[PDB]
Formats: structure tokens, C-alpha cells, sequence
């Protein structure tokens, strides 16, 4: 289950407590110069919370860079703690290490109400479980070493928040070992695991997904996933191509073809019948005679097909007005791909009226979910995040979730 995990905001007892949290800090960072701060922002109001709800201690745990098990100061949390101490407006005490008796004397030596960021968890080889020394052969930790590791990390503090959703998809140390009684989300998990649960969990019907992308291959796992949730399916993008030849040997010519995922497409469709699901797949295209935004482009159906030497980068007029119908009757919408190479402005219509047609529904009562990257940066192009009931900053966990895949970090929750 997703929708049962306690969060941050049920957790009565936070004042005079130490309160270890769980963040994600992996952010770039040149000659100790942070490039993108959106993610250190993202923490303030995990922070503030705690802050404001009077905790003696909030201890900071996290992980950046490739630091594979080993301490390698090119990837210390160090800037980070300088950064946060900015956006506070306090000194952000900053130490050494994660674990151990030294980082419990100097915690406790800390001033009360104080924020305080531990060194990097993955210069642990047990945060992952395994690594590669600075030789480059291969470390693993034993059971007894994992064991130890997660309990020197039980012992920093009295309650655990964890903020870290892009990282619970991992059976890492700081996702399952932290065995307080408390264990709660963060600001940040709490609204992952809430719309995740509205969308996956007893979803206000018809649940419609829209999926797109360049191929087939890397979404088996999700169509199939999904098929046994949703009502509605629209197909679409570069991976629809594969489908049209497999299905109504439409010529594609020089569209993109999937030759391995095209051996899965009865079986998708299969699975769909048998689960009830109606699917959408377009039927027109924008074809280009080269690819490039300034190709000369034309409108051609899916019964003309493409010829040789063109290729569909985005669906057809058709297409676009049939999802219509299908968005606007939605209760649940999933999205998780671009309808066609939206990085080029003359093959970004159908992705854009896709996106309007999502937001007209959300604002008639709609719960939109955006899932992965490409549209979340779609979304983020056009300034519409805030039009969306959730655009998912989950990375990796969030497809793992929508794959149907176990999430260690979100089972090592406490229940509500
Ligand atoms: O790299 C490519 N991806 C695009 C793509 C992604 C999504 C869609 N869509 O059509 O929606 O198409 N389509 C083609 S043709 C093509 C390429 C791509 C590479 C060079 C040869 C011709």
C-alpha cells in the first residue's frame, strides 16, 4: 500500500526531540560550486516544519556524486551545508562523518533547535551494500556490516523523516535500516506517496494513462503495469510507429522502429483485451522529410501510411482531436510521455494540446499526475506546473512505482 504511510504532518511528538531526516542533496557541484539549487529548496519545508515544531536537533543524512563505498572528498556534502545555512538564514553545522561516538558528541554539543548536515552516506560501502575502492575492485558489505552501519544511524536520533523519495525505490541502508519507532515521510514523500496512491489506489474512474516516447523496449514493464489499473490508454510518440506496422503493417519509412519491442506488441494489445482497456493509438501523423525542425512537413493517416524516406515526428491533426473525448471524460490521468519530438516546436502540437486538454480536465475536477522527466520538462517549458495536480520530481522511484516494482523506502514507513 501507498496511501496508509504515516507522514511528518500526523507525527505529534517532534519538540525536544532529535529528529534524523532523510534528504535528497544530489546536486551538481563544480570546483564546490553548487550549479542547481532547486533541490536543497525543495527540503525547506521539511525543515521549517521541524523548525517551527520545536526539535532539538534536526540531523540532515543524505548522498552525492559517485563516491561508490569509500571516502572520496570530491563528492562531500560540505557546499551543500553552506548553501542551506543561506537559504535559512543560519549556520548550518557541518560534519565529518555519519556515524559514530564523535558525531553523537558534537550533535549533542550542537545549539538547541539547530540544523546540522552529516557527511556524505555512500563514503559508507554499507549505505549501497556494495562498492568499488579506489583501486577499482569490487567491496561488498557483509550482513554483520549492513546490521552495524544501520544501527550506528538508529542511534543519531529519537525520530526518522524520510524525505528522499528518488531514493526509496533502494534497499539502501538509510531507506530500510532506520528502525526508530517513528518513521515518517517528509513534505516531499508525502505528496509522492498521496497522489501516487489517488492515481494507483481505489482512483476516481475512468483512470486514463497517457504514454508516449521513443520506444517500446524501455516501457514493457510500465504498459504492463498499467493495463491491470487503468480504463484508458493513449499510445503515442515515437513508440506508436512499432505499433501501427505490427498491428496494420502501416509503412512507417524512416519513422522510428522498435524491432525488439515489436515482438511484445500482440501481447500488450492481448492484455489489454483481457483486462477491458481501451486503447488509443493515433491515427495521422506530421511527417518530415528529414529530422529537423525545419523539415517540409505534411499531414498523412494512418490508411496512407508513411512513405519511404519520411518519418512521423508527432501525431495528426485526427489524432489530436480524439483526445479530446478521451482526457475530458477522465477522472485519474497518469501522463508519462510527450506525444511527439516536442524539442522541436513544429512537432510539439500534439504534446502541447495534450498538456491543455490535461489541464482543462484537472480544473473540471481531474487528478493529473505527471510521471517522468521529458514531460515533466514539457510542463516546466510551457509554465504549466502548477496547473497539474502533481508533476513527480521522483526520478527512478516514480517509474519503479508506475512498473509496479516494490519501493524498500516506502515499505520501511510506519503505517497511519
Ligand atoms: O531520434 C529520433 N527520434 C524521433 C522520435 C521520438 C518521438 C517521435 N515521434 O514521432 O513522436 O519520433 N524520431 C526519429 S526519426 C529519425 C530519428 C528519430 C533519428 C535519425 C533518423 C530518423
Amino acid at each position: 500500500s501507498l496511501g496508509n504511510k504515516l507522514s511528518i504532518t500526523d507525527v505529534k511528538a517532534i519538540q525536544g526531540k532529535k529528529v534524523l531526516v532523510r534528504v535528497d542533496f544530489n546536486v551538481p557541484i563544480e570546483n564546490g560550486v553548487i550549479k542547481d539549487t532547486n533541490r536543497i529548496t525543495a527540503t525547506l519545508p521539511t525543515i521549517h516544519h521541524l523548525k517551527k515544531e520545536g526539535a532539538a536537533k534536526i540531523i540532515l543524512i543524505s548522498h552525492c556524486g559517485r563516491p561508490d563505498g569509500t571516502k572520496n572528498l570530491k563528492y562531500t556534502l560540505k557546499p551543500v551545508a553552506e548553501t542551506l545555512g543561506t537559504l535559512l538564514g543560519e549556520e548550518v553545522l557541518f560534519l565529518s562523518d555519519c556515524v559514530g561516538e564523535e558525531v553523537a558528541a558534537q550533535i549533542n554539543q550542537a545549539k538547541d533547535n539547530s540544523v546540522i548536515l552529516l557527511e556524505n552516506l555512500r563514503f559508507h560501502v554499507e549505505e549501497e551494500g556494495k562498492g568499488v575502492d579506489a583501486a577499482g575492485n569490487k567491496i561488498k558489505a557483509s550482513k554483520e556490516d549492513m546490521e552495524k552501519f544501520q544501527n550506528e544511524l538508529t542511534k543519531l536520533g529519537d525520530v526518522f523523516i524520510n524525505d528522499a523519495f528518488g531514493t526509496a525505490h533502494r534497499a539502501h541502508s538509510s531507506m530500510v535500516g532506520i528502525k526508530m519507532n517513528v518513521k515518517a515521510s517528509g513534505f516531499l514523500m508525502k505528496k509522492e506517496l498521496e497522489y501516487f496512491s489517488k492515481a494507483l489506489e481505489n482512483p476516481q474512474r475512468p483512470l486514463l494513462a497517457i504514454l508516449g516516447g521513443a520506444k517500446v523496449s524501455d516501457k514493457i514493464q510500465l504498459i504492463k503495469n498499467l493495463l491491470d489499473k487503468v480504463d484508458k490508454m493513449i499510445i503515442g510518440g515515437g513508440m506508436a510507429y512499432t505499433f501501427k506496422y505490427v498491428l496494420n503493417n502501416m509503412k512507417i519509412g524512416d519513422s522510428l522502429f522498435d524491432e525488439a519491442g515489436s515482438k511484445i506488441v500482440n501481447e500488450i494489445m492481448e492484455k489489454a483485451k483481457a483486462k477491458n482497456v481501451e486503447i488509443y493509438l493515433p491515427v495521422d501523423f506530421k511527417v518530415a522529410d528529414k529530422f529537423d525542425n525545419n523539415a517540409n512537413t505534411k499531414v498523412v493517416t494512418d490508411e496512407e501510411g508513411i512513405e519511404d524516406k519520411w518519418m512521423g515526428l508527432d501525431a495528426g491533426p485526427k489524432s489530436i482531436e480524439n483526445y479530446k473525448d478521451v482526457i475530458l471524460s477522465s477522472k485519474t490521468i497518469i501522463w508519462n510521455g510527450p506525444q511527439g519530438v516536442f524539442e522541436m516546436p513544429n512537432f510539439a502540437k500534439g504534446s502541447i494540446e495534450c498538456l491543455n486538454l490535461v489541464i482543462e480536465a484537472t480544473k473540471k475536477g481531474a487528478i493529473s499526475i505527471v510521471g517522468g522527466g521529458d514531460t515533466a520538462s514539457l510542463v516546466e517549458q510551457q509554465q504549466k506546473k502548477n496547473e497539474i495536480s502533481h508533476v513527480s520530481t521522483g526520478g527512478g522511484a516514480s517509474l519503479e512505482l508506475l512498473e509496479g516494482k516494490e519501493l524498500p523506502g516506502v515499505v520501511a514507513l510506519s503505517s497511519k
